[PDB]
């Protein structure tokens, strides 16, 4: 069971190729502490964990999510172990590989939210949808931390305060990773 941190680029996922929202069209919806699934480059078929908050701060909005989808963890960390494919954009001889091929592979944290048009109104279901965890398509700096505690990872960003930290992580720790239901992801290899 792993964590992931960072902070994400806000997307409509639309006829057009994409649209990136300004963070303040949502902060009015935040935070948001209830489980959304985390799942890669928004298909909906590779749920592979649950954020844990979404929250804004001062430098933007932090998401805090659970890797928990044992199909994943065990394709993730046999890569990291045995691939010379998975290993060839990082660092040689990395101390956690399954930790940096998903700093390396997986950098982009991406929060789905409706169309800024709802936004301005008054919503009447759900904001946002899912995150994703991307390789394409990241607009804003910093990138996606993964790691075994939530502390950690949260406090390797230096623009996340020691306050803002204490907010993040308070939610984190009451929240109960193995009661989490068992994200839809599948293996691609069958
Ligand atoms: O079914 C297929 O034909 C197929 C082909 C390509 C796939 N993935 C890619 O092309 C691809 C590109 C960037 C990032 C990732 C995810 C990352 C997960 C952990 C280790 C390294 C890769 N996948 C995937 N998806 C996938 C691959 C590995 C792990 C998880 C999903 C499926």
């Amino acid at each position: 069971g792993l964590y992931v941190g960072g902070f994400v680029d806000v997307v409509s996922c639309p006829l057009e190729q994409e649209l990136y929202l300004d963070p303040d069209q949502v902060t009015d919806y935040l935070p948001v502490t209830e489980p959304l699934p985390i799942t890669i480059e928004h298909l909906p078929e590779t749920e592979v964990g649950w954020t844990l908050g979404l929250f804004q701060v001062s430098h933007g909005i932090f998401c805090t999510g659970a890797i928990t989808s044992p199909a994943f963890l065990e394709l993730a960390s046999r890569l990291a172990d045995t691939s010379h494919v998975a290993r060839a954009p990082v660092k040689n001889l990395p101390k956690e590989p399954l930790l940096e091929i998903l700093h390396t592979w997986l950098p982009g944290l991406s929060l789905s939210s409706i169309h800024p048009r709802e936004l301005s109104q008054t919503p009447s279901g759900p904001v946002f949808q899912h995150v994703s965890l991307c390789a394409l398509g990241r607009r804003r700096g910093t990138v996606a931390v993964y790691g075994h505690d939530a502390e950690w990872v949260v406090s390797r960003f230096s623009s996340v305060s020691k306050s803002e930290r204490a907010h993040i992580l308070q939610h984190v720790s009451s929240c109960r990773l193995e009661d989490l239901s068992t994200p839809n992801f599948v293996s691609p290899l069958e």
